[PDB]
């Protein structure tokens, strides 16, 4: 079995080996990247995403979210408090803050530690969730905005034509916004690309032990589990690194710089924090793999979670037994 231990794997294609996204994809994860829950990929020195990203600051975020934490430093939850509409440019100013600003620090671990510590005491307001891309429509390799599309992959695989579209989100952080624990939307994979600014670290769950970090969610959230059988699909606790290792939860961590890829894998639980301000784009997509996951991911019927419009397809095809309850709490 390659990568026992679920470590994340580093991969460094070549420009020939960046051709072929899904052969690439099935290579990683013949060397057993998936264990992990969470590979990083660094492009190739030829590729760029596009030329430069001069020309930005004019991007609307239209509903700016401040992330109000409440609980302990190291197990809170956080909710969303929308804010007034602001360009990129004024994001950026104001990221740049003395109120919002990364502090001084020694390295990533220093970094890591203050993060930990301050988290909860402060609200950094994160433009998430922005339909939209950075590439270059010139960019053949690694776009985000070209992949091939779950619908696809599913009439590829199953035989079945389906609606729905798939398209990217762009992500404006400062330090401090963060990202709580969760897999993605029927556990598909999801590919980060970091198009500019500071760091973003990364905690994961290897897929195989996803059950153990619920079973701690369940114990130290425990209003919100009476609540809902899968209420980390609301994407709104976090639990420090601390706290998983005294609870003996497996996980590992990495950060992510500016020009590279981070691929999350099929119920690879996640979460994580910018370190300043920055910008990524990210998207879901499938691969043969995904579908046996895609059958059995869990669902909210709680109605908090309220997604996409492609998610009904995906359930009703591969959960028709959860229909119905999943589309009561969608409607
Ligand atoms: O970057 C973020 O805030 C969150 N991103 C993801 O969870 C992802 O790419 O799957
Ligand atoms: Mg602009
Ligand atoms: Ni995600
Ligand atoms: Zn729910």
């Amino acid at each position: 079995a390659q990568n026992p231990n679920c470590n994340i794997m580093i991969f460094h294609p070549t420009k020939e080996e960046f051709n072929d996204f899904d052969k690439y994809i099935a290579y990683m994860e013949s060397q057993g990247a998936h264990r992990a829950g969470l590979a990083k990929i660094i492009p190739p020195k030829e590729w760029k995403a596009r030329e430069t990203y001069d020309n930005i600051s004019e991007i609307l975020i239209a509903t700016p979210l401040q992330q109000v934490a409440s609980g302990r430093a190291g197990v809170f939850t956080q909710y969303h408090k929308k804010k007034k509409a602001m360009t990129v440019g004024e994001y950026r100013h104001l990221a740049n803050s003395k109120k919002y600003q990364t502090p001084p620090h020694q390295n990533f671990e220093d970094l890591e530690r203050k993060y930990w510590k301050n988290r909860i005491y402060n609200s950094p307001i994160y433009g998430a969730d922005i339909s939209g891309s950075l590439f270059d429509e010139n960019t053949k390799q690694w776009n985000l905005g070209h992949l091939g599309t779950i619908q696809d992959l599913l009439e590829k695989e199953c035989g079945v034509v389906i609606e729905g579209v798939n398209t990217p989100y762009l992500y404006f952080g400062m330090w401090k916004t963060t990202f709580a624990w969760h897999t993605e939307d029927m556990d598909l994979y999801s590919i980060n690309y970091l198009h500019l600014g500071e760091p973003k670290t990364w905690y994961v769950v290897p897929p195989e032990h996803g059950q153990r970090l619920e079973r701690l969610a369940r114990e130290l959230f425990p209003g919100s589990s009476r609540g809902c059988g899968a209420f980390l699909r609301h994407k709104v606790a976090l639990i420090s690194p601390t706290v998983l290792k005294e609870n003996g939860i497996p996980f590992n961590r990495i950060t992510q710089e500016a020009g590279e890829f981070m691929v999350t894998f099929p119920y690879g639980y996640h979460a994580g924090f910018n370190h300043g301000f920055n910008c990524a784009e990210a998207i879901n997509f499938a691969t043969p793999r995904w579908i046996d996951y895609g059958k059995m991911a869990s669902q909210c019927s709680c109605g908090e979670a309220r997604v996409t419009f492609s998610m009904d397809a995906f359930v009703r095809i591969l959960q028709p037994e959860r229909y119905d309850l999943w589309k009561r709490g969608q409607d």
